């Protein structure tokens, strides 16, 4: 009655297949090899889920991340032992830093060969320990259903993140001969008082601000409740890179993105706020600027008993990790918002505060040097063009990126309006993410427009996965901002290393011939007069498509809060300064750059 | 006098640069990023070594491995923190399993940010612990020269292998202000008795055999002394995959490669030998077959005091790990051979033993089904063609491979004659190795012909590095054996899973258009009548070149010792069996395969 | 020996295989092996400017001051010069002469209610070789509210003299972190600190608390 014998007679591989079904897995990303063959044999021609084959297991890993971020379901990876498993390490570290539910199943050499430096043996449980929430090696088939349940549960609860389950070949080839507990075959007053205290604090605030991040995206009602709070108590809203789309940026209350390359208006507002409502965001060091100089008005208000930081956070590890919370509200931010909002006083107007908020927004747009006659397309202009044109299809639009300047310009210059539409490597910052993440997001949302805004260097990292998009039937749209440089690094070299560009110009392939070789449509935009029509052709395509755009080189991302500086101590765009910088760069490089 | 102040006033990055010089580093493989910028600034426009820029840090890692195996020098890698570092994990695990001296320098976030889940922070010391001999995080600039010396020393002594040195950005930006020990600024009777005992054993042997591996390649005199021993005591010689080229395979005493896919003659000989002289080889599980059934005549002879296993091994970990040595001779095999050979009796003839050796060689060639009119090129034939034609240039020829059937056919069908000419991933078996390893080997040996014999799937893994070959001026020769399948896995699926090909057919790009996009010469051989002239064009090219050859599909690598079987219990090629197999495959797949 | 005795002192272990210690050295070895900042300077100046504004200073001294023979001497010199009451941790006991009128005795879970009251009311806390352990701070969010308020208003805060970066900003935010040996850094600090003859209102409170809260 409490024991189940329905799996007796099945191989570990067959049991794996059945547990995928029970966990409602509809997609698996993976790549075969000797140690994992018994599992591949069990899932052979399965009509229970879609299997997606990359060209490299790093591709499978980032695809599964893109899938998970787009769908809100765990991304499932199935790879072989040894190099198949070590190739998923960067995607696991990536998923860990960005809170992405990844369930990685790696084949392993037979238990009889473990520890012998066996053929294709890696200590993946040892290697992946630091880049997973949890991992395990299954030692017998009777415990395989339990370990699969544990993996999915850990991956998806608390702060979501990656887990790894190591599967020795003899375990997955072995047959279950014994019944197993049937439970294994199937998938506070303290906080209540803190919420009340937090509401009393917000009800005193004269300069409140919401600082919202990825955690609000982890409940479907999150963005709705965020809006309900901002509307009720009349509060301006800034988000992190990972929170983009949690708040409708068309709302007058939107302050846009904060941080190192965020709006100087948002950065100014949080530096002057007396009450900061932190909703599912971890105060990472790209956001806070100089920590000792962060949020001085909120710290003063906390000291004077009239404000502070109200931190809604699900992981105790991240409470009081970076900044002291005046009130820590532990648990799912969306559930706790349901308790919080009714205790919060409705506020009709905040004339002095919004007068400041509105002047800062007017004073601090995302300015840059516009095109001039004969100049190359500016990368900021390109992003605006894509954003304006994409918003006109009757389809959801999901954006993935690589890492570098193009990523920041995508963040700044798209207009973000919907949750789970910005899928970008933030904490680890992995170049190469953009293309496989887009394939995974496209598989998750087959009716969406999915656009990978990519850098040339980033794209070079994982371009082989173009074949994977075709083979998977994923009509992704890749836009390579070709500045022929690792722009983010050259930006730092211009600024801090006197224009000494040390190994930051990789040679690029011919992207149009590359696309052709991969059986992907190719478009190349080389001048200002091709921008609008080329972007329309890109978006109108109904097949995978690679758009290359030639863009201005040696252009900094601004605003910028340099290392060591307070959040409100930012560099702003200035036309004359940019001209002088260009002249200095030219002199210093003998006209090379 | 014992203290040195000559580095005072230098940054950690400048100190790094100077220590590279002192360690005679002439090549660095790497890729920039924020945390490692102070080092990149110091090496800016250095004329002291060549810098090689890949498209992906995995590429840098495998390039450095190829470089190290071709040159006998350590391969030096320089990457940034976070994903730059985690991307080198597969190459480190690879180097560890194959005994490759790799010195990996990874940038790290400032010491003030370590442990805070910082921007681009990975616990690379934790993650790489299992896949390095040793690693360290440098905590201050005064210890940086010492840690660099330690890294090179550990990487290159004992069994060579990978090490990692983690470099926090604030350490490499900081300036040395204090003098440091000058030593840090600059780079047995028991065994003697064992050698004598070992010689007395060999002098009794009536059926000796040398089993030689990678360790003999780690001294320039190794192959010479191997030959001197085989000549003096009249002993047949077999090698591992990694020992290929240690012995001139044209010598009548050559038994070729042993093991899972080695010659049935070599496998028969070692199963019947009364004395096995193991020279720098680790009895890995691809070589021994069923361990309990391995070398029964040598074990019997050991018991009867007239033979056994004489193991010349530098790493105590690998002595008596898999098989009991009758005599363990610890230390460098080449140095110990110098002591050993004079104690060994010269033997003019061994009529009965060599009569058996010669009949086995005649009985067990590497047979396969030849081309027939209209058939595709057989992959075995292609390898023979490349080997015959390459051997006719007045240049050294170095071969790298991917992983799979093509790798085994390269091993079997090339004629190996020179040390450090087979550069292949053996222990970990990493698909994608072939191309970057070839670039690294080509940089090490600019006047060599370097041929990457690659599989289509393997090539797909890291094909982006074609641009890197061009940018580095490395005129590598890539031959893709295009069977449009992961052949080694389909071989196992045909044999053990009743022709159920579960996800083992990845779609390929157009390799000729791909080559064009990468600015690489492209050649495509599609039929038997183009084989000779196409291979000549390939070898005659003086620029990087990609040759695609369409080859027969669903062809097994034979001979084969299946899992669980004794080394002399092998499957041999049989024409009629192959015909039946083809018919069965056709029936079972409804004519699809 | 070097690791055990530098930075924050602590234990090390060296494992000695019997065959290594029985074996005989046969080769020569490097002779060195046979024998045994502007940023901080600016922080010290900033810290002194803060203390020179303080109207209710208190020294919170621990074990680190015992790690230099001159430590207690310099602690006394500072307390005397700027006229500051001194409390210590359990591990700092003996760093300050408890017979001195400026002694507040031990603070913490079982420390003097006078010391605990004083640190809760101080506008400037000079933390000298002490790690804010949880036996000392009480409820962390309610710890040192007058010092946190003063930090916010630019007239005080916590000046943390600490040798191990791990223990800086670990528990409580330092207004100024002064990294390195506390005794050496005190030698730079004290000359920048203004001599104070009297603090009538503060010591009036300190003296009433001591009278009110004996053991
Ligand atoms: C080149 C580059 C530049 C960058 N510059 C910026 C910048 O200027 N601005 C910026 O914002 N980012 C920037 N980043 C990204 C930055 O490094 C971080 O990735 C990002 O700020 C983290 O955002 P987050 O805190 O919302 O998300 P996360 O890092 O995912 O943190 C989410 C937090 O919410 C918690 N949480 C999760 N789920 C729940 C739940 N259900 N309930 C409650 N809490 C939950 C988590 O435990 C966690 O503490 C940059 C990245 C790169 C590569
Ligand atoms: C698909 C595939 C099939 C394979 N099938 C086969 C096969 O059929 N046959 C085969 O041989 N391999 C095969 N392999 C490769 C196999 O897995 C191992 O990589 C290989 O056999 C190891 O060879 P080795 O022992 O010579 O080298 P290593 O693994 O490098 O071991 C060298 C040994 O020598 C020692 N050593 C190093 N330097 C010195 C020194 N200076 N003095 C003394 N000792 C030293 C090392 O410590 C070590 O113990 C296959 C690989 C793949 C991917
Ligand atoms: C039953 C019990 C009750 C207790 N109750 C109390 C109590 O009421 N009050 C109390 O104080 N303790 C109490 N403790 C002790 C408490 O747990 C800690 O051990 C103690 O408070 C630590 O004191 P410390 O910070 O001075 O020393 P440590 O823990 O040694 O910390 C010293 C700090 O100074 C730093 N440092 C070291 N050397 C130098 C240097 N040369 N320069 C600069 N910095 C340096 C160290 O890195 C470290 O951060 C109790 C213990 C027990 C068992
Ligand atoms: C992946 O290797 C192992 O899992 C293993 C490792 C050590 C001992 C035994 C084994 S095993 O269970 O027998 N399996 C194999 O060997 N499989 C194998 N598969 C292929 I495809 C190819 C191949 O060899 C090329 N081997
Ligand atoms: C690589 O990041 C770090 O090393 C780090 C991590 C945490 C805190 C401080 C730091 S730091 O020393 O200041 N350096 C940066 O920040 N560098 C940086 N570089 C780029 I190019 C780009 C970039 O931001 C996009 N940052
Ligand atoms: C080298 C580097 N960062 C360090 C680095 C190295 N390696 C990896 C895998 N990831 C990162 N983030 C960057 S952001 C350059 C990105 O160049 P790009 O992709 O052409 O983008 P862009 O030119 O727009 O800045
Ligand atoms: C999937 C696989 N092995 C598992 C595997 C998975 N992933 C990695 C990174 N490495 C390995 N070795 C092989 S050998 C197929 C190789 O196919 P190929 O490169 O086209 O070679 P071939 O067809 O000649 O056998
Ligand atoms: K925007
Ligand atoms: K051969
Ligand atoms: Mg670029
Ligand atoms: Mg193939």
């Amino acid at each position: 009655q409490l024991m189940d014998d329905s799996f007796i007679g099945l191989t570990g591989g067959e049991i794996f297949h059945e547990m995928m079904l029970r966990h409602k897995v509809d997609t698996v990303f993976g790549y075969a090899g000797g140690a994992i063959l018994p599992v591949f044999d069990a899932i052979y021609n399965s009509d229970k889920f879609k299997f997606v084959l990359p060209r490299h297991e790093q591709g499978a890993g980032h695809m599964a991340e893109g899938y998970a971020r787009a769908s809100g379901k765990p991304g499932v990876v199935l790879v072989t032992s040894g190099p198949g498993a070590t190739n998923v390490i960067t995607p696991m570290a990536d998923a860990l830093m960005d809170g992405v539910p990844l369930v990685v199943f790696s084949g392993q050499v037979p238990t009889t060969a473990i520890g012998t430096d066996a053929f294709q043996e890696a200590d993946i449980v040892g290697i992946s320990r630091s880049c997973t929430k949890w991992n395990v090696m299954v030692k017998n088939v009777a415990e395989l259903p339990r370990r699969i349940n544990e993996a999915f549960e850990i991956a998806t609860t608390g702060r979501p993140g990656p887990v790894l389950v190591d599967l020795p070949k003899d375990v997955t080839a072995s047959i279950l001969r014994e019944s197993i507990p049937i439970n294994t075959t199937l998938p506070s007053e303290f906080t209540s008082e803190a919420i009340k205290r937090a509401a009393n604090i917000l009800n005193k605030a004269k300069k409140p601000i919401i600082y919202a991040g990825a955690g609000i995206l982890n409940n479907e009602q999150g963005p709705k409740l965020l809006k309900e709070l901002a509307d009720k108590a009349n509060i301006p809203v800034t988000t992190t890179l990972q929170g983009l789309g949690a708040f409708d940026q068309r709302d007058p209350k939107s302050l846009d993105m904060l941080g190192m390359h965020g709006s100087a208006a948002a950065n100014t507002a949080i530096q002057n706020a007396d009450c900061i409502i932190a909703l599912g965001a971890r105060f990472d060091d790209r956001v806070t600027g100089n920590i000792s100089k962060f949020a001085p008005e909120a710290k003063l208000a906390a000291s004077e008993g009239r404000g502070g930081i109200l931190h809604f956070e699900i992981s105790p590890k991240n409470i009081n990790k970076v900044v002291e919370a005046t009130e820590a509200i532990e648990g799912d931010v969306t559930a706790n918002l349901q308790s919080f909002i009714p205790l919060v006083d409705s506020i009709e107007n905040r004339p002095e505060w919004f007068n400041k908020i509105n002047e800062w927004k007017k004073k601090y747009p995302y300015s840059y040097q516009l095109e001039t006659p004969g100049s190359l397309i500016k990368p900021q202009t390109l992003i605006k063009e894509i954003s304006d044109q994409a918003q006109t299809y009757n389809k959801e639009v999901i954006v993935t990126t690589g890492v570098g300047q193009h990523q920041m310009w995508a963040a700044q210059h798209f207009t973000w309006t919907q949750p789970r539409t910005m899928i970008t490597s933030g904490g680890l910052g992995t170049m190469g993410y953009g293309l496989p993440a887009a394939i995974g997001a496209q598989v998750a949302k087959p009716d969406a427009i999915v656009i990978d805004i990519d850098g040339d260097a980033s794209f070079n990292m994982t371009l082989t996965e173009l074949s994977s998009a075709v083979q998977a039937g994923a009509p992704i749209k890749v836009c390579v901002l070709n500045n022929e440089e690792q722009g983010m690094v050259t930006q730092w070299q211009s600024l801090f290393y006197e224009h000494r560009y040390s190994h930051t110009h990789q040679s690029n392939p011919d992207f149009m011939k590359l696309a052709e070789s991969m059986n992907v449509k190719g478009i190349r935009i080389t001048n200002q007069q091709e921008l609008k029509s080329g972007v329309k052709e890109f978006l109108d395509a109904t097949e995978p498509v690679l758009l290359e755009v030639i863009v201005e080189k040696k252009v900094p991302v601004l605003p910028m809060v340099p290392a060591g500086k307070a959040l409100d101590d930012f560099i702003l765009w200035d036309a004359e300064v940019e001209k002088q910088q260009n002249d200095l760069r030219k002199e210093r490089t003998g006209g090379k750059y």
